[PDB]
This record gives structure tokens, sequence and C-alpha cells, in this order.
């Protein structure tokens, strides 16, 4: 149903753009249909881009459209910014079921509305059969930075608490189990969700936020390694304090997966001084998936425990020992 | 050589990002390696996104990297803005020759430097063999609008001159002939080039620019139809005044192609009041490919010639008659 014609730039192209994309994204900035969108924005801005390649396109709790909006809304938010405007670049396979496209577009429209964001400008490329697997989406986000200094990977400092906003491993498990035709529990679905509202309240009401990051590819373990490395410190984490749903733990062990390295799509790590930790945690409890928000550890200077060097992540194990959480070695198209 | 590992988000991923992308894009905004780039920008902004799917990746006069930078720099420029900052989202096929990637990355770095632009933030997804054809790139551009009112597709008005910045059909012909192993002449190559500097001088020194657009997919004929439609006017064009290189004309007729509908990648249309037309043309002559900048026609009100309705494009033919230039019906992955 998606003919090559829709990517040629002619009459059918313009029809798809007006009748589908504009209809769902509905705003007068996009409606302009010019070579660029005109934006009125305040000053220090945050900009992020991500392409989305998730297989399958549809899964419990989300889809590629939901990922395309939430993930980019989230990345902009990690710099302590208020996301305002997104662009979307579709890459589509000739022959694609058109209802797949409309469902994905509908998901994006809905997600953007819920996040208080508009899709202001776009692109649509249709490639011949076989040139791509159904559909990829790139989204780029632009937002207004809310604080100075703003959160940054290099700002974790000794004595900081490390907070998590909810359960680990859910998204990664659900796509990997979907892809093998397995449903472990009703309990197991993607956590794809927008975190801009929790971040705004953290940054403006709690304050002094050092680091925000979303544990997507590589999971909690490789975002903690990134932060430890950028901040030249060591992250100490308590295994029992990292929330992982029983059903996720059980699904992960059945598939030989580690929930600490599986991509999440509706979660953040928040690092900040100890005296603000309790207030931040109170806020995280009210954010998406916040039933399971928790203090999971702390930041320490090199040689403080120790022997762990700058950039290392050490987990105190449930058995009373330790495990070094190093970066991976995999798990394709989980987002 | 491009292993799946480079898309997993682990140690090799971070190595590729630092050792290749950051090396070539070299700037302290990107160097931050955070979830978003921090940008200091003035006020009314222009934002555009485009994905690039050109096949083949390398061709006379450019490549996908050159297209990825120039095309997006150009689109931002069409709103009478100064492009400042780009993002890039790579989608890569497992197994890809790594020197292909480095050559493309090198091209992007070079193009961005020449345009006076920085690549500030990025993404890199690697998909399994067969999930995509080698490589796609999305780029998003952000720029500062230079004038109010700024150029817009809906601002062409009766009496306006229609100017072209150079020859038509070159890019489209070269990729289509490359793809069939044909070299028509040394004269025939992509025109992939950045137009931001010509646009800045047009907007600030000539002034009162009504419309700017780049005749990419669908070519000159379907951007004139877009503008005529958005402006609810009729574009009148003179066939003999539209520049098309002899070698391009000859290559197009040998392949059954129409140079007026073939994508260009280093060209713009400029529409503005008659009394500024000569000054604008003087500027266009000094811009990229400006040897062939020309007045090609004019904008007229409905019923002014006529009988052509709002949105129509009529070409006075070289033989002394007329041809309606309507939108297409194709030519895949020409960009
Ligand atoms: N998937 C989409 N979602 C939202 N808007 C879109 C989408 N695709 C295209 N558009 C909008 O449609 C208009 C035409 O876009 P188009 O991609 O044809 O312009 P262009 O980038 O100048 O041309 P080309 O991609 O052929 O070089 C633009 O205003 C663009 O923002
Ligand atoms: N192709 C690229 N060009 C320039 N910078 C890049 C590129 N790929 C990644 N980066 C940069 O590397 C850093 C890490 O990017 P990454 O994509 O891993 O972060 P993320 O988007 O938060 O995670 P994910 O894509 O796994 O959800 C970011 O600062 C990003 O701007
Ligand atoms: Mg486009
Ligand atoms: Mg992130
Ligand atoms: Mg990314
Ligand atoms: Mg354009």
């Amino acid at each position: 149903t998606l003919l090559l014609d829709y990517g040629s730039g002619g009459r059918a192209s313009h029809r798809l753009i007006s009748d589908l994309f504009l209809r769902h994204f509905d705003n007068p900035i996009l409606g302009t249909l010019n070579d660029a969108a005109r934006l009125d924005l305040t000053g220090p801005l945050a900009m992020s881009t991500d392409s989305y390649t998730v297989d399958p396109i549809f899964f419990p709790g989300g889809d590629i459209g939901t990922l395309a909006v939430h993930g980019t809304v989230n990345d902009v938010s990690m710099l302590g910014a208020r996301p305002r405007y997104l662009s979307c670049g579709f890459i589509l396979e000739e022959g694609l079921d058109m209802d797949i496209l409309e469902r994905v577009v509908a998901s994006m429209g809905k997600a953007a509305r819920e996040a208080g964001v508009f899709i202001v400008t776009g692109d649509t490329k249709v490639v011949p059969r076989g040139a791509c697997d159904k559909m990829f989406i790139n989204t780029t986000g632009i937002g207004e930075i809310l604080v100075d200094p703003a959160p940054s990977g290099d700002r974790a400092r000794p004595g900081d608490a490390i907070l998590i906003s909810g359960s680990m491993g859910d998204h990664g498990l659900t796509i990997l189990s979907q892809r093998q035709g397995l449903n472990f529990a009703a309990d197991v679905c993607s956590d794809s969700a927008s975190l801009n509202r929790v971040v705004e309240k953290l940054v403006l009401e709690v304050g002094d936020i050092h680091v925000l990051r979303d544990p997507t590819r590589g999971g909690l373990a490789t975002t903690l390694n990134e932060i430890a490395g950028q901040s030249q410190a060591v992250c100490h984490v308590l295994e029992t304090a990292v929330p992982v749903r029983e059903s996720v733990r059980n699904g992960c062990s059945f598939l030989g997966l580690d929930p600490l390295y599986l991509a999440n799509e509706g979660k953040l790590i928040c690092i900040l001084p100890e005296e603000r930790a309790e207030a931040a945690l109170a806020v995280l409890r009210e954010g998406p998936h916040g039933e399971h928000a928790a203090r999971i550890g702390s930041v320490k200077s090199v040689g403080e425990l120790g022997a762990a060097r700058a950039g290392q992540v050490v987990m105190e194990t449930a058995l009373g020992g330790h495990r070094l959480l190093s970066m991976l070695e995999q798990l394709p198209r989980i987002c």
C-alpha cells in the first residue's frame, strides 16, 4: 500500500504529508509547510537527536512512534531543559502496510500532546523493497535550559546520592521476548514514557541536580560507567536496592539476560548532593513508573572504599560481596 | 569491519564516537558527550530535518555525507536564516566497510567547516545485515532567522521575478547514470554545495526576499508548483531561460529523463519584487554554480495571462507555445 510514489516528492508525497502527518501532529508551526519551521525560543537551549530501529515495531506498552517521541523528549530533559519542539524524519520501505504507518503516526501525535511538545518539521523518505526493514524514525528535540549550572555527565561529585526513577530491564525484556513469541507475564511491558514533567519539578523545585541520564542502550550499568568516567569518580551501587520486577528477573534468567544491562525507555538516573536526595526521591515517586523509585547508591572519590579507579562502577552484591559492573561486549534493535 | 558491537551502546560504541565522529567534527559543544548539546542561540530560529538515502553513496561531485550537511544547511537557509548547528543520526548496516564510514564522516566534517557550521550532537545505530542498505543519515539544522518578514512559500506575489541560482538536472542525472555505470561527460556531476553564504547576502544586502526554496525531489517543476500553490498564484517560466548544460540535456534525453523534474542539491529558487531582481541576480552570479544564475520567469495573478488557475506553473516553450508543468507520477534514492 505504501508505493514508491510517496517518496518521489510529487503530488502523492504532498498528500501523505497533509492528510496523515499534519492531521495527527496538528499545529500552525508545522502547518506552514515550508523548508524549515520557525521557532521562538529562549536563549540557552538543549538539542538531541536519536534514530529508532526497534524490532518489532509494536510491543506491549509501546511502539516505534512512542519510542521516537518519548526517547527524544527524555534526552532533551537530561540536560535540565524543557523540551518544546521535535522534528521527525521517516525512512520507509516500499510495500509497507499503510495502517502500520498510521498507527505509528497516531502514537507520535498522542505522545507529543501528552509531553506538551509539538512536531514542527519533518521528512519522509520511501526506499525500494528490501532497502530497509519496514521503518526507521529519527527525531530531534529542542528545549529551553531551565537552570545554571545544568545537569551534565561530568558533574557527579563525592557524597552524591544515586537515585533511580523505577524498575530496570522491562523494555529490553519485552522486545526480546516478543521477538521470540514469548509472553512471560502481563507484568512485563515496555516502560516507554515521557519524563520531562518529573525533570522540570526536580530541577526547579528540588534544585542542585548534578546528573540526569536515561539508561537506554547498555542499561543502568553502562550509563553509570559513562557518568563515573565523565566525572572521574567511582559509583557504588547496592544490588538489593536496584528495583527489578520478579517477573522481569525470572524472564531475564530464563533468557540468559542481565536486567542491569538491558535498555530502558521510561527511566532516569538522578545524581545530586545528599541533602537534596530525599526531596528528589519524593518527586521521583510521583513520576512515571515511580512506584519503584529508589536510592541505589552513592558517588565516591578514588580510593575512598576502595581500590576501584576513576570510571569504575562497583556493586555491593546481595550475597555480601562485590561485582564490578563493566561495559558490554549483542542485543540488536532493542530501540 | 563494522560489527554489530558498534551499535550496542558499550565500549566499542563509545570508541567509535570519540575516535571517529568527534575527531572529524571537532568542537567543544559536541565534545561534552552528554545526552544533549547546549546551544546559545538568538530568538527567532529556523529548524529543518532531512534523511539521506542516496544510492550510490559515492558519485562525481559528492557523497551521502556531503548531501547530509549541504542539504540541511540549505533547508535552514531557505527561511532566510543563518544555519549554526547540526545534529547527525547515523543508521548503519552490520558488515559495512569501515573506510566507507570514515570517508563519509570526513566529508561531513569538511562540509560543515566550509559552511561555518558545527555538528553538535549525534546518534549511531547499527542494524543487522540486510536490515538497511549500507547507510542512511539524518541531519537536523538549527539557525538564526535574519529578517522579518522572512522568506516563505506563501509569499510569492504578482509582479515578482523568479530567479534560479544555476543549472538544472545535474545531480539527478549523475546519480542515475552512476547507478547504470555510465559517464556521459566530465561535465556531469553532483552540484552538492552549501548556499548559506549566498542567502545571507541576499537577505541582508538585497532585501525584501519573498521566497527561497531548493529544487530537490521533483526538481524545479514541483517546487514552482509548491510555491504557486502556497502563494495561490501562477508561475510563468521561459523554457529557453532555464539553464541546463548541453551534456545534461543530452544525458537526460538518452535516458528519457526531464531535467526540470530531476533533483538538484546545490541550487535555489529566489522570488522577490521586480526592482530588487537585478541586484539579487548579481549576488546569485557570485554564489555556488552561479555561472548560470538567471531570471527564469515571473509571478502573476490568476487570469493575468492566462486561464491558468492558482497553483499552476506555465512554461512558454522554446518553440513559441506553452507547456503546463504539473507535479510527477519513479526515481528512487536520488538523495
Ligand atoms: N514525516 C513528516 N512529518 C511532518 N512533516 C513532514 C514530514 N515529511 C515532510 N514534512 C513536511 O513537509 C514539507 C515538505 O517537506 P520535504 O521533505 O518535501 O521538503 P524538503 O526537505 O525541502 O525536500 P526534500 O526532502 O525533497 O529535499 C516540509 O514542511 C516538512 O516539514
Ligand atoms: N554519529 C555521531 N556523531 C556525533 N556524535 C554522536 C554520534 N553518535 C553518538 N554521538 C554522541 O555520543 C554521545 C552518546 O550518544 P548516545 O546515542 O549513546 O546517547 P543516548 O542517545 O542518550 O543513548 P541511546 O542512543 O542509546 O538511547 C552523545 O553526546 C551523542 O551526541
Ligand atoms: Mg525533506
Ligand atoms: Mg540518553
Ligand atoms: Mg542516541
Ligand atoms: Mg528544501
